[PDB]
């Protein structure tokens, strides 16, 4: 390793202050309004102006959005386009390809998520799971993945990451970070601890539209932290930091530059958590890089200009996206903010040597996962090619599907309603909140009877987001023969009343605790079978107590416009018509509804679906 350090010095020594300040900034090219066009156009493909700001800036990377990699052809297109603009290293592509309800890619394999991984539990998942996203990321150009979040979604009563989130426990969470973050890479795919100094449990400052986190040291550094430190002694390429004010390590504030108040520094701006707490206390060497530094609150309490250069000052080598740059009208935005950098290096706000240390750990990484050289020598057209045999392949989603089934935790199955053995000509009635999820129930409940797995049965559906439980929806449940229907919920607000759920009360405004609810109550009523498959935190599980047959899966995206948005639902049906063996066990913590104090379902619980003990 000892050869890279070297290797990174002789080259940053041999760059202007320009270039090595260029090297540093990371921008988005999400939506660019060309010469003479009418508005900003998602950038599919690139152009002219945007690759002359290239050549002018010099930056160290992109980073991708949803827009600019709609297809596999057109992605592998943009990543050459790039690598073609830039003058002298290798630009560092990056893109928020998490896996679960945050991917990117459009014709990628998107996975079931982390909170699934977590209930999948086997660290080999995660290592899969990084090592895939890491194959697909590498095929189409892309090398950079500010992936694993490792924050820790520990408080059911604020669950800001939830699902994002591997576990409410520190160990579980940091593990499973372990994994992915080595899967991805192994792939030599850069990684990036994500949310630091720990986003799971924040509160907000409604007046900036911070992120407040108001626990003292001890707290932070036992778990918080904890993930973040066994990931950066582990070998972690990048950590990446939000916004957070962060008052038990700096609590420093400054004039706000809009309203003249005092604001408390964000964790990204402060000298004192940057360089005092993750570089010198906790021993990380990798690159920094910081949540976009031209979002609203961040720009408007700060100034644009100022703020990437304290983010600078206080430590971070890759100040992500430094201004909003739509068009070449705004070009002289990217000269500003270097100038202001030139400028406080100039004056020894910022040391020569600092600078050239964060661009010598960029080079560090670009040589260490083999962006520098740029290693493939391959026709874009032959890229594509290879790319198309890998991105979304059948080998992909087959482990796709295995993990999310593996994944699937029963937590109720009285007297073996699970799993549904429908006689030809059954009824199914499918129960979700938006046509997209009763679609891909359906849909998988369809390929059932076209692979004969299953009689022949008639479905029909019913979307309830928004909706009050009628008598219409009633009729339609003693109809049917089979019910299956999915939870949507992230904090579960149950109206209640000293332990005792209060069904008596429903209106519009309830529907996500009230109206599946009222689905149980309406088939126990008519003798049916009722399966309940919570679709995203699995805290809704404490509103069906009364059910017999209960499953969550951690992820709510379905099926639309012919494609197959994520695993879980799929999965979920698979475990409820005996085709999958579901393996899944609580990766956080029910708490009980009717005995508040309680938890209901602990950490670890889950149901082995044939023998019915616990897994
Ligand atoms: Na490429």
């Amino acid at each position: 390793a000892s050869k890279r350090a070297i290797d990174a010095n002789q080259i940053v020594n041999r760059m202007s202050l320009d270039e090595k300040l260029g090297q540093m900034l990371m921008p988005d090219f999400r939506n660019w309004q060309k010469e003479g066009e009418s508005s900003p156009q998602a950038l599919t493909k690139m152009n002219d102006e945007v690759a002359s700001l290239v050549k002018k800036y010099q930056f160290g990377g992109i980073i991708l959005f949803a827009e600019n990699v709609k297809t596999t052809k057109q992605t592998v297109q943009l990543t050459d386009d790039y690598q073609k603009a830039s003058p002298k290293i290798p630009l560092m592509l990056s893109i928020d390809q998490e896996g679960g309800i945050v991917t990117r890619l459009g014709e990628g394999t998107n996975f079931p998520g982390n909170m699934a991984l977590g209930a999948a539990r086997s660290r080999i998942n995660a290592y899969q799971t990084g090592s895939i996203i890491g194959k697909e990321l590498s095929a189409l150009g892309i090398n950079t993945d500010f992936s694993p979040v490792v924050d820790i979604n520990n408080n059911p009563d604020n669950p800001v990451i939830g699902v994002r989130s591997f576990s409410s426990n520190r160990e579980l969470t940091s593990r499973l970070g372990l994994y992915t973050m080595k899967g991805l890479q192994r792939q030599d795919i850069a990684s990036a601890l994500k949310h630091f100094p720990g986003h799971g449990d924040t509160d907000v400052d409604s007046h900036y539209g911070l992120p407040l986190v108001s626990h003292g040291q001890e707290r932070l550094r036992e778990v918080e932290l904890y993930p973040f430190q066994k990931a950066i002694d582990a070998g972690a390429d990048m950590v990446m930091t939000a916004h957070v004010q962060f008052p038990a390590f700096d609590d420093t504030t400054y004039k706000s530059k809009l309203d003249g108040s005092d604001i408390l520094v964000p964790a990204t701006l402060s000298k004192k958590v940057m360089t005092g707490l993750l570089r010198q206390e906790m021993g990380f060497n990798g690159v920094i890089v910081t949540n976009a530094l031209n979002m609203k609150a961040i720009a408007d309490h700060f100034g644009q200009e100022e703020a990437v250069v304290m983010a600078v000052k206080a430590g971070v080598d890759i100040a992500l996206m430094p201004a909003s740059v739509t068009s070449l009208k705004e070009e002289q935005k990217f000269a500003r903010v270097i100038q202001a950098l030139k400028e406080a290096v100039k004056n020894g706000d910022i040391p020569e040597q600092q600078i050239n240390n964060s661009v010598e750990r960029i080079i560090s990484l670009k040589i260490k996962r083999g962006m520098y050289p740029a290693r493939n020598s391959d026709s874009t057209k032959e890229k594509i090619a290879k790319a198309k045999k890998i991105v979304g392949s059948k080998q992909h989603l087959k482990a796709e599907k295995k993990l999310a089934e593996k994944a699937v935790t029963v937590l109720k199955n009285e007297q073996h309603t699970l799993p549904f053995k429908p006689k030809k000509g059954s009824r199914i009635l499918i129960v979700a909140p938006y046509e997209e999820q009763t679609a891909s129930i359906e849909q998988t409940i369809h390929d059932l009877i076209k692979r004969k797995k299953i009689k022949p049965v008639s479905l029909s559906k019913m979307n309830f987001a928004s909706q009050v439980f009628k008598t219409e929806h009633e009729k339609q449940v003693k109809e049917a023969d089979y019910i299956i229907t999915g939870s949507y919920v992230v904090k579960n607000d149950p109206v209640v009343n000293d332990g005792v759920i209060d069904d008596t009360i429903s209106d519009s405004s309830k529907w996500a605790t009230v109206f599946p609810r009222a689905v149980m109550k309406a088939a126990l009523q008519h003798n049916k079978p009722f399966v309940l498959m919570s679709l995203r935190n699995p805290y809704d599980a404490a509103n069906f107590e009364e059910a017999k047959a209960l499953i969550a899966v951690y992820g709510f995206k379905g099926y639309a416009n012919g494609r197959y948005l994520q695993p879980n639902i799929p999965a979920g049906v698979m475990a409820i018509f005996g085709q999958a063996k579901p393996k899944g066990t609580l990766p956080v913590d029910i708490p009980s509804v009717t005995k508040p104090g309680n938890t209901l379902y602990p950490l670890g619980y889950g149901l082995n679906i044939k023998t019915g003990r616990p897994l």
